[PDB]
RNA sequence: AGGACCGAACCGACUAAUGUUGAAAAAUUAGCGGAUGACUUGUGGCUGGGGGUGAAAGGCCAAUCAAACCGGGAGAUAGCU
RNA sequence: GCUCGCCGGAAGACCAAGGGUUCCUGUCCAACGUUAAUCGGGGCAGGGUGAGUCGACCCCUAAGGCGAGGCCGAAAGGCGUAGUCGAUGGGAAACAGGUUAAUAUUCCUGUACUUGGUGUUACUGCGAAGGGGGGACGGAGAAGGCUAUGUUGGCCGGGCGACGGUUGUCCCGGUUUAAGCGUGUAGGCUGGUUUUCCAGGCAAAUCCGGAAAAUCAAGGCUGAGGCGUGAUGACGAGGCACUACGGUGCUGAAGCAACAAAUGCCCUGCUUCCAGGAAAAGCCUCUAAGCAUCAGGUAACAUCAAAUCGUACCCCAAACCGACACAGGUGGUCAGGUAGAGAAUACCAAGGCGCUUGAGAGAACUCGGGUGAAGGAACUAGGCAAAAUGGUGCCGUAACUUCGGGAGAAGGCACGCUGAUAUGUAGGUGAGGUCCCUCGCGGAUGGAGCUGAAAUCAGUCGAAGAUACCAGCUGGCUGCAACUGUUUAUUAAAAACACAGCACUGUGCAAACACGAAAGUGGACGUAUACGGUGUGACGCCUGCCCGGUGCCGGAAGGUUAAUU
RNA sequence: AAUUCCUUGUCGGGUAAGUUCCGACCUGCACGAAUGGCGUAAUGAUGGCCAGGCUGUCUCCACCCGAGACUCAGUGAAAUU
RNA sequence: CUUUAAUGUUUGAUGUUCUAACGUUGACCCGUAAUCCGGGUUGCGGACAGUGUCUGGUGGGUAGUUUGACUGGGGCGGUCU
């Protein structure tokens, strides 16, 4: 639910948390937990490659099946548990043969569900098929690229693809970028759309509420002098040359994708 | 409940006086600010010089920073003292 | 040695880091000590550090480092797998008392415990570089139940007062005792039990997990403290003999209760919230390969072993970092009494010090302070500085407002002591007795005693009763920035930097982007409600006109146009 | 006006007297709408201004308590030349 | 030898298709008690991508440098034969 605090102390007036009692009110399931150590922003070589990283509360990494393999045997959803690593909810489901598992939760799942993998499986939300099973028109997530490394497109809080088209071993699909992608059709997509719509309204509030989130404050560049950054300095506010971040590039329309690997997959880039 | 209030430890350093061959190569004294938090602290670790880090002051990187320190090129060059 | 004064949430006591003999004793005073010095953290000499239980080493691992082959790289070398290292963390066990000039949970006395090896005996399915469990974990908050500890009383011992009074409702002191073993309570968590079956746990499994039945509700795990034992003991204020008044022998009374009570224990709990809260081993289990009248496992008993290094002393300081015996800096732990909300503050206990130049004088001037006639900011760049305000309760409290605030607005009244109410009340704690009982650390009743506010009425003293230290000046108009925050260590704390929020733009994952000759890593074990960048800067009302120029995104008819030929 | 040269702009308020301050006027030397514009409760060791109270800040200093200064003994510097 | 159509060979451009180079930060197996690496089977891409040499453009992202003299001080102006 979407919930709006009272303004008892400046820091509160404009919070708006996201609260779900349906979530898990305990600890997750061990077995499927695993270290996850933060890195500041740095890499191998000690140096920040990506700024803005840095601090947070611990955070212990839940295990997800991204895949769903396990094709013919039905699985219950026991519980909807809170996963810091992502913006999405996690299911924790049980499998007959007593197997248990973590998978991302669609909008209007809940404790008792069922849920089936696999090619004779049904179309409701939840279940996993290949879209060479899935009907043309219909919404599903967590999509594969490549059959069998699992899902990679649609694993947001409330993001969907919707499928528009299938022309021959390929399907065409319009992501929620608007941009227009044909993938191999043997790439398996869970039906349904993630449930946590209700996301993007959350207002934080104050500057700790992102420091929280493991992300430093970020200094402009209008402020840094010319050996800085090349807005650099000025005597009072000049900034009288072209947006350009720091190595020298635009960054206020230029076009980067320099990749030309795919370039036969995309259809309606955007725009 | 609170980057909430008053207020010690703790962390800070706004004013003034003293001191300025000082007790001290930045402190003392009376007051001041924060004090459940973007807080603070111990231990150990990573980032190495046109590079690092930087809630950004050209700030900090061993009392040294508009490019550290040591050694070397090297008895640099000095139409100037 | 008698007094004085100082600290006493330390200027006391025990450690770590660090230092490395500064410790104790004797001796010496040239140099060192900011003076002298018989003294010394000084010179010389000798002596001193005792561990199966503290710590390290050791087993396990985090961040991270190295890294067999290997990938990569002009060489050097870089990243990294298997692995091996790496605490600041996890992992077996000792308490009390006594004792040296200097060490002790290390020696001694007494009483204990833990992990292993060997052996005997008895009962037996043993086995891992594998699987599972467990280890294993956040913040805040609310209590309740306990202890440390303290206070009073009682008990024991001693004392009867340098000056009026003090054989009593008087005074001083003491009133101590451990781990461990045993009981398993307050209270917390969980429903147990038997059998059958199964796409899972890399193969297996009696274990974990899942399903379906049966039979039962009492089963078990965890758990401070208390009680008992430990203890016919040790300690003990004071005595009896030795006593060079430096001390050693024997003896040695009371050794209870009530109240109060922690930030500590139950509590790695409970409740609640979002920012959603290490790993591995030990340990407990599961079987497999394999070995089975073996080997091995299990219980009891016996016996042996538990090595090695550290252990002195300072450690908020004269011994560490600061060139000094330097108003500095340095992490953890123990946390007494009176008043107090309090680890503030004042005064004190234990304990430790008076800060390594003194004496006298009592001028100017300087530093730190105290008081002040009348006036009261006339001072001055400016109320700088200083003065003043200052507590508790009650009453009362404006514009404005994002309806939370503003606000402790402003302002006003009352605060001492004694007595009564009430020989000490409300309340809290709670004995004996009584009743019950699954006869227990039980339950009910019971109210003794202890402790104990606040208020009221009356009376009374003083110039003054929040009398000391401690302890908000207030209000009004206004600029800037929303706010909490951050910043030029060492002249600038700000209107700057951040900030939540808003927008533009890029990025379809081998993402953009960044560090890297490269591999590769970060981004991210993320996937457009995401990530990066740019600018703006809460919220509210709004964000206009202009695409010629620069740039960016698109388009192509034509022209120009490199290498090459 | 954190922007206004002329300029202490003019009028008014406050003051016995106001280059600052507040509020209106527009002739905006040279505001202007995300290098954002106009407002804005709250907050600020923030800048400016007016009051009450308070005072040795001052009219105008006076006395007093301590530490140095001064004398005596011991030890015994420095910049400079 | 002026002339041009079905062939052949010749290479060139474009398009379609294929797989064997190549790629795979897809899957599975072994080395192997290993998310490295390599090999192997297969799938998806596919002569594109990507790399090297050459070459045009962009290129304060980063470097090495320049930015005159006379002058009733210098700069501005003016001047330099």
């Amino acid at each position: 639910a979407v919930v709006k605090c009272k303004p008892t102390s400046p820091g509160r007036r404009h919070v708006v948390k996201v609260v779900n009692p349906e979530l898990h009110k305990g600890k997750p399931f061990a077995p499927l937990l695993e270290k996850n150590s933060k890195s500041g922003g740095r890499n191998n070589n000690g140096r920040i490659t990506t700024r803005h990283i840095g601090g947070g509360h611990k955070q212990a990494y839940r295990i997800v099946d991204f895949k769903r393999n396990k094709d013919g045997i039905p699985a219950v959803v026991e519980r909807l548990e809170y996963d810091p690593n992502r913006s999405a909810n996690i299911a924790l489901v049980l499998y007959k043969d007593g197997e248990r598992r973590y998978i991302l939760a669609p909008k209007g799942l809940k404790a008792g569900d069922q849920i089936q993998s696999g090619v004779d499986a049904a179309i409701k939300p939840g279940n996993t098929l290949p879209m060479r099973n899935i009907p043309v028109g219909s919404t599903v997530h967590n999509v594969e690229m490549k059959p069998g490394k699992g899902g990679q497109l649609a694993r947001s809080a409330g993001t969907y693809v919707q499928i528009v088209a299938r022309d021959g071993a390929y399907v065409t699909l319009r992501l929620r970028s608007g941009e227009m992608r044909k993938v191999e059709a043997d790439c398996r997509a869970t039906l349904g759309e993630v449930g946590n719509a209700e996301h993007m309204l959350r207002v934080l509030g104050k500057a700790g509420a992102a420091r929280w989130r493991g992300v430093r404050p970020t200094v402009r560049g209008t402020a840094m002098n010319p050996v800085d950054h090349p807005h650099g300095g000025g005597e009072g506010r000049n900034f009288g040359k072209h947006p350009v971040t720091p190595w020298g590039v635009q960054t206020k329309g230029k076009k980067t994708r320099s990749n030309k690997r795919t370039d036969k997959f995309i259809v309606r880039r955007r725009s």
